[PDB]
């Protein structure tokens, strides 16, 4: 039940290292690079770090090993959602409150600054400065980013949902995309960033990601109350949520004590409130 | 001409290759992966592209190691004039005579594709069957472009440009924007091509840099040329084409020691200049 300060910690440590990246190089450039910190800079939860930090020492790591991971992981996070604001897509005023990034600035600076976020997750797992992992470990975290944040995975999950009736399997394959390819992503590129990544782990944190991600999703229409309450009646989509918590922990069986955050976050996900 | 010949080489060779990005892995995704084709597949020129290629023989390298080079840079382009073609940024209704993507789709899907084009860019260097170098070349690839198409470069010039409305530029303040706005993309093709020939040295990426520079503001010096805060109207029509032909002149001059494999790059800074 240390999950809220394990948390704390992966939240303050990305946010410094995020903060550090948005230092305008001249002055023309100056309202851009702030669009950019506050597109970032919201105060919000980093589960995505939280997943790289908790992949890593669940096979062993240091924990800021994952730092590079941790940081493109939020910056990709970041930069869908302000895209997700805009007029034409979700047309929000508000983010948890606060002005989006389109109504703090403008629409054009919106769009460019989280585009110039998109360009910089890549450039922060490419540069072997803050990133260094071995070259070829480098290299298959941006290819699983990429993959993982493009046309294949989350923008295109976001053209599912743009283009949906749905019964649960066409939701799950929503949902997969959506949001459930850039956590399996985090929980990768944390994994490849320990040095120890082996085939049969990998595979196994990416069922523990698969059963999170959707976790997540049930537990939050449950709360809540086309969703998994109306699509399985209510009581049923509590008990869904236990069993993706359990395949979660399953999928954990065998990694030693330091992979326990992973098992937390499982539980926290479906003992929310 | 040589040149014409290289371009049209360079531009199947390079959309032929783009061409089989765009299959939609299910169907579900069909509609943003024809959005994707649409915004690419438009017959465009492939500047970008040929000054990958170019730059790769200049330095001695069988021009197919670009390939990878030459997709990403073009990828990125066209990423960009999606998002610029946007009723918030430029407002376009047309590129050519056709619908632009927002106008062709919806300005959701057409956000969106950009986006995954964007991301695809970056995929296309990391994959190392795709882009076979060394990997620390490869890794140097991607941090090229990453720096030249973020908000340091590209999307930086875009920001520039909006902060300049109503402000009456001088010559200093056009050429900053223009060197992030359109500069560090073309620097970066030549790069990447650069990389991707096995042979770069850093001399030789030095002057190639430079040739880049030259041609990049060479390009947008014609282009106000061809038209007639301009070039033209700064200077006086007869004062910018001087400066095209002076921009010429730091590019075949920064060729200088290269060997026959780089007429090509000298064609084109003649040619850019007409
Ligand atoms: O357990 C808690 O009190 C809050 C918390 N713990 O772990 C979290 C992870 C993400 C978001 C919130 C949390
Ligand atoms: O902060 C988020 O993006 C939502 C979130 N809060 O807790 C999560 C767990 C898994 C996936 C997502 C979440
Ligand atoms: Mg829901
Ligand atoms: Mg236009
Ligand atoms: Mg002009």
């Amino acid at each position: 039940s240390m999950i809220a300060a394990y948390q704390a910690r992966c939240q303050a440590r990305v946010d410094a290292a995020l903060d550090a990246l948005f230092v305008a190089p001249r002055e023309e450039l100056q309202r851009l690079y702030e669009a950019m910190r506050y597109s970032v800079m919201n105060g919000g939860k980093r589960v995505r770090p939280l997943l790289a930090y908790a992949a890593c020492e669940a096979l062993g790591g240091a924990p800021q090993r994952a730092d590079a991971a941790a940081c493109a992981v939020e910056l990709i996070h970041a930069y869908s959602l302000v895209h997700d604001d805009l007029p034409a897509m979700d047309d929000d005023d508000l983010r948890r409150g606060q002005p989006t990034t389109h109504r703090a600035f403008d629409e054009a600076t919106a769009i460019l600054a989280a585009d110039g976020l998109q360009a910089l997750a890549f450039e922060v797992l490419a540069d072997t400065r803050r990133n260094p992992q071995e070259h070829a470990v480098c290299l298959e975290m941006l290819t699983r980013l990429a993959r993982a944040a493009g046309s294949a995975g989350m923008v295109g999950g976001q053209a599912i949902d743009l283009g949906s009736a749905l019964d649960q399997a066409a939701l799950e394959v929503m949902h997969r995309h959506k949001t459930g390819a850039l956590i399996e992503a985090s929980v990768r590129l944390g994994a490849l960033a320990s040095g120890r990544a082996e085939p049969a782990s990998l595979a196994a944190l990416e069922r523990y990601a698969e059963a999170i991600g959707l976790a997540f999703q049930v537990q939050d229409d449950i709360l809540d109350v086309p969703t998994y309450p109306a699509l399985l009646g209510l009581e049923a989509a509590k008990g869904y949520a236990l069993e993706l918590r359990d395949l979660a922990l399953a999928a954990l069986d065998g990694f030693p004590p330091s992979a326990d955050p992973l098992r937390q976050l499982a539980r926290y996900i479906v003992e929310r409130r």
